[PDB]
């Protein structure tokens, strides 16, 4: 019940979660606005919100375009609400030498909430840092998927060296947070292929401690 859709030229994972009732939620609509929406519109799909793991440029590219075509929030972890339209923090102007932002500030904020429904749609939120301050977590129950951005890959684990960065954190995180979630649960992460949590226990050299 959701597709991974690479997008942007760091082809950073976006996702679109939906139901048989053909409506949606977004997550980390990074570049190539125009592919996500275009998508959207030929599945006849209705998105009720955006939900950012985190604001590093590459999740964050299509926000403005998405937001603005379907008039729909925009959720960010109150730790980084300052990153979405500053590209000294986001990371776009010192990795890529150019500014990526958007034009409007996040119009819902998270701290500590353990859980969000979005229409019928509900979450439990984590918050994982290490990879970013505000990196948060949104376990989907019912289809056993975890939108956990950059913190856990397959085969490996999110860069540490950004703004913000913390191994030991992140360490933290996938071990206290992650990892104790059921194993079947898919992990829809930022880069790369789709896993598991018990093919990473297995399987992933970074988790052996
Ligand atoms: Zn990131
Ligand atoms: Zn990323």
């Amino acid at each position: 019940m959701f597709k991974q859709i690479p997008l942007g030229p760091i082809q950073t994972n976006a996702y679109v979660l939906y139901n048989d009732d053909k409506e949606a939620v977004i997550f980390d609509p990074g570049g190539d606005a125009e592919a996500l929406i275009t998508w959207l519109k030929r599945e006849q799909l209705t998105p009720l919100a955006i939900l950012l793991t985190h604001a590093h440029f590459d999740h964050i590219g299509a926000v403005d375009a998405v937001r603005d075509t379907f008039s729909i929030p925009v959720y960010l972890h109150t730790k980084e609400r300052h990153w979405l339209e500053d590209p000294a923090l986001n990371g776009s102007s010192r990795l890529t030498g150019r500014p990526i932002t958007t034009a409007k500030p996040a119009d819902h904020l998270l701290t500590n909430e353990k859980s969000l429904t979005i229409g019928t749609f509900t979450f439990s939120v984590f918050h994982t840092p290490g990879h970013s301050p505000g990196s948060v977590s949104y376990y989907y129950q019912k289809e056993a998927v975890l939108f956990s951005g950059d913190v856990l890959f397959q085969q490996s684990i999110g860069r540490t060296d950004l703004r913000g960065g913390d191994h030991t954190l992140l360490l933290a995180s996938i071990h206290n947070k992650i990892l104790p979630l059921p194993e079947r649960t898919i992990v829809a992460s930022g880069h790369g292929p789709l896993t598991t949590i018990g093919q990473e226990m297995d399987h992933n050299p970074f988790l052996t401690g």
